[PDB]
RNA sequence: GUAGAAUAAUAGAUUUGAAAUAUUUAUUAUAUAGAUUUAAAGAGAUAAUCAUGGAGUAUAAUAAUUAAAUUU
């Protein structure tokens, strides 16, 4: 197998209920730093994709991490910026087929 | 147009499927192994912008008289 998902290796599970899904949401909105996607996935035996599906982080959290991305991009040099645009175009060309 | 029906966005609302081939889907650093790429101090070719040079071209008094052709 190549880049296979864990659920695909061992099939999907449907075992969480409304109350613990709601409390997952409360934890995520409370302390996104302490209760990360991987932490919640480990705690509740689900996938980080499912955590993102059911929960939603805080606006402050997303704003600060977008700013972090902006800083990392700004610290780049000319060559890395061009290389990243090239990666984007190449990846887009993957799907045209 | 003294006015309405008539495309897409931009967002909004109300619904909507999923545990979503996410131990890499999007993008983000380090380390190891390996494979590579990227010059313009100047130059060639071509074109253009400035020159240089004076080939080529026109004219050889351009006044006036005579003659043929014209607006009123
Ligand atoms: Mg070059
Ligand atoms: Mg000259």
């Amino acid at each position: 197998n190549v880049l296979v998902g864990k659920s695909t290796v061992n099939g999907k599970t449907y075992h969480l209920g409304p109350q613990e899904i709601d409390e997952i949401r409360k934890l995520r909105l409370d302390n996104p730093q302490k209760y990360t996607r991987k932490f919640l996935a480990a705690k509740y035996g689900i996938s980080p994709l499912f955590v993102s599906m059911v929960s939603k982080p805080s606006e402050q959290h997303v704003q600060i991490m977008e700013s972090r991305l902006q800083e990392i991009q700004s610290r780049w040099k000319e060559k890395r910026r061009i290389a990243r645009e090239d990666r984007k175009r190449r990846k887009l060309l993957w799907y045209q087929a």
